[PDB]
This record gives C-alpha cells, structure tokens and sequence, in this order.
C-alpha cells in the first residue's frame, strides 16, 4: 500500500521520506524483528525488490535517509547489511542490488549522487564471509605473513561503463562532500593508475598549447605598425586555425556536459572567441583587432596556469589561490570602490575652487596609487581649501592602511583552521576530473576505453577486480580464507 | 667552490690583461659575502633561525619566481604590443622594468597621452596591479599555513644535524 | 635452504624480505615457539650466525622489516631481545 502523499515525499520543509511503503519504514525506523515478521510469514509476503512511484526500492530508501552524522550512519550500514542477508535467504535468484529506480541508479550510484559517503565508503568496502560470500565487494587474494592483497569489485565503478561513479562523481554531483569521496581507497588507487597512464598525453597537450602560445607570442609582438611577411600572414593563418580548434573542442566540452573546478574552461572560451575575433576584424581591416589580440595574449598566459595540476604537488598550492579568487576579492574590491568613488567626487567637488585634482578619472587614479605605495601627500598651495584637502586625504590614507589589515586579518582567520588534507582532497578532485575529461579522447578522435583489472572468478560468477596490495603488522590471526595460494605479483 | 673558482677565474683574466675580470671579481665578493652566513651555525641558537631561510630558498621561491615571470613577459609583450601605435614603454627590457617596479612600490600608473590606447593600456596596468597585489598576498598566507604547525623541536634537531656534520 | 628468489628480496613492489632463510622468516612472522623449536633441536640444529646471499643474519633482517609505526616497532625489539638472549645460551663463544 504505497503512501504516495505530500508528507511522504522528499522536498524542503515538513517531510520524512522513507519510501512510502511499509516494508521501507520498518526498515527505516530500527524495528529489525518487524522487519524479519513482514519479510517472512505464512499469511502476506512482502517482496524486498518492491518499488514506489519513484521507483526506488528499499536499499534506496535506505541511501536516502542516511546523514553524514555517527549515530544514523550505523544504524544505515547495520539495516543495509541485515536486509541484504535476508534478501540472500528469501531470493536468491534475483540480484537485488542492481535494481534501477526511475532515474537509472543504483543504491551505489545513489550514494555516490547525495553525497552520502558514510554508506558510500562502507558499501565499496564491504567484506562478509560464511555463507554470504559472493555478495562482498572486499575479496582477499593470497596473503603471505603481513603483506596481504585485497581484490576490490570494479562493477559500475570503472569510467569503461556508459554510467560510472566516477563520472557521477566528478560531473553529476552536488555536495560539499566531493572532494572527500576521492581519497577513500580502492578510488584513491584506481585513480592515481589511470593518471600514470595519462600523464604522457597530458604533457604532450602542454607541450602543444606552450608552442602555440609561442607562436602566438611571436605574432603578437611582431605586429606591423597600424620572407617576414609571408611567415608572419602563415602565422596568422596557424593562430586563426589554432583558435577555431580549441573554440570548437570547448564548443563540444560544453555541449556534452549540458563550477569552482569549470572557471579555466570558461577561460578557455574566452581565450578562443577574443582571438576569433582577432582574426576575424583584422580580416575585415579594422584599427580595433589590436587591443582584442593583446586581451587574448593577456587571457592566455593567464590561462597557462590550467596546466600546473599535472606538475605533482604543485596543484595544492594553485587550488588556494581558486579560494582566495572567491574569498572576499571581488566583493572586496567592490568595498574599496564605494570609498573610491566617493572620496574622489569630493576631491573634485573641493578642487574646482582656487585662491591638482582636474576631473574624476585623474583624482581616481590620485587616490588610487596609495595603496601601491606611490601616491604624494603634498601641501597644495594653490588651492583654497588647502587644510581639508589634506584632511580628506589623511583621512583616506588611515582608513585604506586599516582596510587592507583588516582584510589580511580576516584572510589569515579564514586560512589558519585550513588544513592541508582538505587541499590536498580538492587537488586529487582536479585530477580526477581531468583524468575522466581526458579519457574521453579528443572531439575530432574519439579513444578506445580499456578496462582495469582482470577478469577471475570468486567462488561459477565472473566478476572483475582491482588488486591492491598492502601491509599489514598487527593482523596475525590467519583465519581468514584465501582466493589463491600463489602469489603471482604483477 | 664556485666562490674559489670565480676568484680564481678573476686573477687569472686579470693576468690575461681582458676587461671583464671586473665583474667577475664583484660577483665573487657579492658571493662571498653571501656566503658568510655558513658561519652563523656555532654562534649558540642563531642557526635555528639561519635553517629556517634554507627551506625558505627551498621551499615554493625557485617556482614561485618563475610563475611571477610567467606573468612578467605576457604582459611585457602585450604593453610593447601595444604601446607601438601613436595617437613609454619602448623594448622588452624597459617595459619588463617598469612592471616589475610594481612589486617595490615604486612603479608608476599615469595616464597616458601620446598612446592611441591609452584605455587599454591603463586596464592592463591595473590588471597587473591586482594581479600581482593577490599572487603575493596567495604566497605569504601559503608560507604562513605552511610554517604554521613547523614547531620549534624540527628545527631545532636540524640544527643539531648541522653542527654534527 | 635459502630462498633466494624475486620475492623475497628487497626491492620496490610486490614484495617481503625476510632473510631467505627459515629461522629468520619464523623470527619475522612472530612465532617465537617455532623460534625456540628451531633454534634447539636433537634432530637439526639451525645455527643463528649464518647468512643469505646478500651476507644478513637474522639480525640485520629484523633491522630491515622494521617500520616506524609503534606496533610492528615492540614486535622488532622484543623479538631482537629474544634473540639475543637465545643467542647468548647457546653459542655464547662466538660474539
């Protein structure tokens, strides 16, 4: 009896959202013996691959409900655990896993979607053993004294799939807890495997774009005034080539994914239409290409900073300079400017009187070069009002150099509880998109995906797996079995 | 040794009679009056400071430097690609000093005249400005983070380390 | 009988140095009763001085197991103790 009501569903406000089904809310609520009563009696089974008008089953209903706090994420782990025990006894046939809602995800999709990572680490990270073997995700291969091999399930976690959760991960997310889905293993080991594979291909894309700013440097500098012929139109003809490339490539990137980590795309965008239209008005001989080719030359070295994620740890470093981007900066500016203008239009307003400052953009710029540390504090003369002119700018002077401690004191109160394992969390999410951005391939080429990991049985099921190998000198118990009894290292 | 072997190449070009032992003979004072402060190790605790400049000089400067001169020559180039035109900024050289005054507070931001773009040149100016005036600031509250849970026993063993070799 | 194969020596990847040698894999496992069993025995006696190929005891093997962590760290020095001690019982002539 699917209570499809308002109360029920999930939205912002009054709501508790468990599934609309009976079965869904004793799973939910802690009442395991009403659980094991409505799974199992003589009178009126309850089927466990059930789904509501969402399509969501019970595991789902369980994801969902699940914060991020201690002491609901054990009682979400225990009744997952518990339900998928009495789903191996009751229908063994089905796999009640893979059961896919309306959207199209699974309970580790979903996971993987919210954000909810106290279910996401324990079901990528399960291991049961006894009976229920085949349905873990945590299988031990040999062990020999404290070096032990675990062979963790790639099934619809590999980006080969159409859906993965990398991919959802990555692009399809939204939570703050992004970043901190990545350092958790087998993603941290899978991920740093296929950036190994892809560092090659990411320096030689480096190495293309150095050489074509390069040459857009050359032409650039050698512009003619408003055999060097005929290679300076060639290298125009390569930079309108060059700019059209990459303004088709970012084209196709921002079709495909119809926002901290898409800023260097955006610029990306810029930099391809400025010099477009470089190329574009000094073919139909226009006296303005100049300052939109300099603009582009300007946007593009900036640009160039993109492609220190790939340099190591250089990448922790670039990250911050991203958050202090969006500290306070472009509000703050805005602060310094409600002084700016104002304290200008009275310079103004007091210098047009004699017994200097001309007109706005002059007293601007007057007032602005005292923060660079260049401005003069004169006594004028000629003016009337000489003794609140030079109040006005001691005034100005005080109230900047409280200004800038302020904010360097707010800055360092923001930055001083910043650790580096949040940084070091948001760089490996950099990397992890660009290794899913770059496996894609190119637009004009598209790669072959290749799998990772090898194809084995466990106990007659073929199931992928990722060998990742550790050391371990406190578990000397040897109790638990083993896969094989060769090692066989890679 | 490149101390010794500077001085050594000075008195022997000074013997060759060339006019160009000079600066090789300052760049080996300047070097060994840099060189001096090896000697601060035995001077009781002033090495705990001394240590710290060592992982200083090491620590993001020979990078960071380099990203500040991947700004410098962009905007060197687009100012002398733009300040060719008439209705300043003359070579490479000069345009690179008069940008890099801005990070000694010395530099000057006047509105051009002579300039036919004196509107984009004053934005670029002052994009350079905030550009620079926020990669320095990024900079000193990396160090800061970096420094800020270095405590006093790391340094002090390194110094140790140092008067043991 | 030295295990001297690819496995057991020490190098970056998939592997575990203990010595090649079954009275130092029996002091790196923490099996300090199949120590003692090996160390005095009527039928074959292992002696605690010999050496692999790359020249180590059973000494300089617990050396190189040894991490920084504090729990395999109690493991090293009380089964280097015990070494010692057996060693001292046995051929106590030889240093």
């Amino acid at each position: 009896l699917r209570a499809c009501g308002r109360f029920f569903q999930k939205h912002q406000g009054t709501c508790f959202y468990f599934g609309e089904l009976p079965l869904s809310l004793a799973a939910c609520t802690k009442q395991w013996d009403v659980v094991t009563y409505l799974l199992e009696n003589p009178h009126q089974p309850a089927s466990l691959e059930a789904t509501d008008s969402l399509g969501n089953t019970v595991l789902h209903a369980l994801v969902m409900i699940a914060d991020n706090s201690p002491e609901n994420s054990a009682l979400v782990i225990h009744m997952y655990d518990g339900l998928l025990q009495m789903g191996a006894r009751l229908c063994p046939t089905v796999q009640l896993e893979e059961i896919s809602n309306h959207q199209g995800l699974t309970p580790l999709k979903l996971a993987a979607k919210e954000g909810k990572i106290e279910i996401f680490r324990h079901i990528l990270q399960r291991e049961f053993s006894g009976p229920y073997q085949p349905l873990s995700r945590k299988f031990t291969e040999w062990c020999y004294g404290p070096v032990r091999v675990s062979l963790y399930d790639l099934s619809s976690v590999d980006s080969w799939e159409k859906n993965s959760v990398l991919e959802i991960i990555a692009f399809h997310c939204k939570s703050p807890n992004r970043h901190r889905m990545v350092v958790l293993e087998p993603l941290n080991k899978l991920l740093q495997e296929k950036w190994d594979r892809l560092v090659s291909r990411f320096f030689f894309n480096f190495a293309c774009y150095l050489v074509y700013m390069f040459i857009f440097t050359v032409v650039a500098y050698h512009q003619p005034s408003l055999f060097g012929e005929s290679m300076l139109l060639l290298g125009h003809i390569l930079i309108l080539l060059g700019g059209i490339y990459l303004l088709l490539g970012q084209l196709w990137y921002f079709w495909r994914r119809r926002f901290m980590d898409s800023y260097f795309e955006i610029l990306f965008l810029l930099q391809a239409l400025l010099t477009v239209l470089s190329q574009v008005l000094r073919f139909m001989e226009t006296e303005w290409y100049l300052p939109l080719l300099v603009l582009s030359l300007v946007l593009g070295w900036l640009n160039l900073l993109y492609y220190t994620r790939g340099f190591q740890h250089t990448g922790i470093y670039s990250v911050m300079i991203q958050k202090v981007i969006l500290r306070d900066l472009l509000r703050f500016l805005l602060v310094y400017l409600v002084f700016l203008f104002g304290f200008a239009v009275a310079l103004v307003s007091l210098s047009r009187e004699a017994r200097p400052y001309r007109s706005i953009l002059d007293a601007s710029l007057e007032l602005f070069k005292f923060t660079i540390g260049m401005g003069e504090l004169a006594f004028q003369e000629q003016l009337r009002f000489r003794g609140v002119v030079l109040l006005l700018l001691l005034a100005y002077v005080l109230l900047t150099y409280v200004l800038l401690l302020n904010m360097l004191i707010a800055l360092m109160s923001e930055t001083v509880n910043h650790v580096a394992d949040n940084s070091w969390s948001i760089w490996k999410l950099q990397k992890a998109i660009s290794v899913l951005e770059m496996e894609n391939g190119y637009w004009w080429c598209r790669r072959k995906k290749h799998r990772e990991g090898r194809l084995l049985k466990v106990g007659p099921d073929e199931r992928w797996c990722f060998r990742v190998e550790e050391v371990n000198w406190a578990a000397w118990e040897k109790t638990l079995p083993t896969l094989s009894e060769d090692p066989s290292g890679p």
